[PDB]
C-alpha cells in the first residue's frame, strides 16, 4: 500500500498540532490504551501495578514511555513510508525482547485515532482520520512483516 502525498500532508499536518505537547499527548494515548484494554499494561513491568487512571496520570515512568513512543512515532511518519531503518529495531524490541503482538499494536493504533479525534477535530475531520488510519495501517503492515522475518510474527 502506497500513501498518496495529499494524504501524508493531513497526517503530517495533524502531528505537527500533537509536536506542541508531546507528553500530554503520550500520557492521554496510553492511558486510553491501558483503560479500554487493561491487558496490555501487563506488558509495562516498571507500571504494572498502577490501578487507578489518578495513579496513571501521576506516573513519571508512563509520562517517559509516553514520550519515547510518540517521538519514534513521529519519526516514521515523517519518513513517509521510507521508514526501512527505523523499523528494525523497533521491530526487533517489540518482537524479541517486550513479545508486542500485532493485537496490540492495532490497539494503541485505535487509542491514537481517539485522542486525535477529541483534542484536534478541527484538524482531524474524516478525510484526515481516513489518511492517519492508512498511515498507522501501513506502520502495522510493515511491522508484522519484520516480526515474520524475525521468528516471531504474531
Ligand atoms: C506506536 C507503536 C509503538 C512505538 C512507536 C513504540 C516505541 C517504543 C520505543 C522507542 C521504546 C524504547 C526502545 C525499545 O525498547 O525499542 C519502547 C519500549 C517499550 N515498548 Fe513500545 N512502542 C509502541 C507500542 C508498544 C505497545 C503497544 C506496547 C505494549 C502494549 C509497547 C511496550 C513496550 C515496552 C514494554 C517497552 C519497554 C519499556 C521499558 O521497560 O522501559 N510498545 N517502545
Amino acid at each position: 500500500m502506497v500513501l498518496s502525498e495529499g494524504e501524508w500532508q493531513l497526517v503530517l499536518h495533524v502531528w505537527a498540532k500533537v509536536e506542541a505537547d508531546v507528553a500530554g499527548h503520550g500520557q492521554d494515548i496510553l492511558i486510553r490504551l491501558f483503560k479500554s484494554h487493561p491487558e496490555t499494561l501487563e506488558k509495562f513491568d516498571r507500571f504494572k501495578h498502577l490501578k487507578t487512571e489518578a495513579e496513571m496520570k501521576a506516573s513519571e515512568d508512563l509520562k517517559k514511555d509516553g514520550v519515547t513512543s510518540l517521538t519514534a512515532l513521529g519519526a516514521i511518519l515523517k519518513k513517509k513510508g521510507h521508514h526501512e531503518a527505523e523499523l528494525k529495531p523497533l521491530a526487533q524490541s517489540h518482537a524479541t525482547k517486550h513479545k508486542i503482538p500485532i493485537k496490540y499494536l492495532e490497539f494503541i493504533s485505535e487509542a491514537i485515532i481517539h485522542v486525535l479525534h477529541s483534542r484536534h477535530p478541527g484538524n482531524f475531520g474524516a478525510d484526515a482520520q481516513g489518511a492517519m488510519n492508512k498511515a498507522l495501517e501501513l506502520f502495522r503492515k510493515d511491522i508484522a512483516a519484520k516480526y515474520k522475518e524475525l521468528g516471531y510474527q504474531g
